[PDB]
């Protein structure tokens, strides 16, 4: 499958998507690439990002298929990963990932840490996983973004000062899906 659009799937609070964080900036920079589409809309639950809602929405309201880049934010990168174990999508770029609930209330209540990550099916269902992860990170411990990145052997974006990527504007992510639509090489994976 060739790519047709990306899909930001954004973090969990109750920001207007098209306006907080980078997210608009980077419709904005993804619509200018000539046929492109990029879908951002506010989730329904926004505060929880319940499991049980989030995926359902990517299905069938951000129509998340094996043509979409999804470009999942925080919660948005764990429902990605949650999507992938059941659905063939054509790539996803993950902005801070993580693996736990972190002994969070909110976090646990999403559904998303309740059991043991689909690791080789998602690599199966996902030919190009790219991660982004800064070192400054305040809510997720490095070594959580890391098992992300081992465990689905990501091209991995390492940082030390986004934080948890809360800015404007992200020129590098516009970089990294322009490289996506040229539909690279495939790299060598382990598969189990
Ligand atoms: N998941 C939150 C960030 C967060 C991670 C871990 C614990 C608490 C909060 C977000 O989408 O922004």
């Amino acid at each position: 499958a060739s790519p047709s659009k990306a899909v930001i799937v954004p973090g969990n609070g109750g920001g207007d998507v098209t306006t907080h964080g980078w997210y608009g900036w980077v419709k904005k920079e993804l619509e200018k690439i000539p046929g492109f589409q990029c879908l951002a809309k506010n989730m329904p639950d926004p505060i929880t990002a319940r499991e049980s809602i989030w995926l359902p929405f990517m299905e069938t309201e951000l129509h998340c298929d094996e043509k979409t880049i999804i470009i999942g934010h925080s919660s948005g990168a764990i429902a990605a990963m949650r999507y992938a174990e059941t659905h063939r999508v054509y790539a996803i770029v993950l902005v801070s990932a993580y693996t736990s609930d972190l002994g969070d209330e909110n976090e646990r209540a999403s559904g998303y840490f309740t059991r043991p990550w689909q690791w080789e099916k998602i690599k199966a269902n996902c030919p190009y996983i790219v991660q982004f992860g800064s070192t400054d990170d305040p809510f997720l411990p490095w070594k959580e973004q890391q098992e992300v990145a081992d465990r689905l052997e990501t091209k991995l974006h390492k940082f030390t000062d986004c934080g948890h990527f809360q800015n404007t504007e992200f020129h590098e992510l516009i970089t990294v899906v322009k490289s996506l639509l040229k539909v690279p090489a495939l790299e060598h994976h382990h598969h189990h």
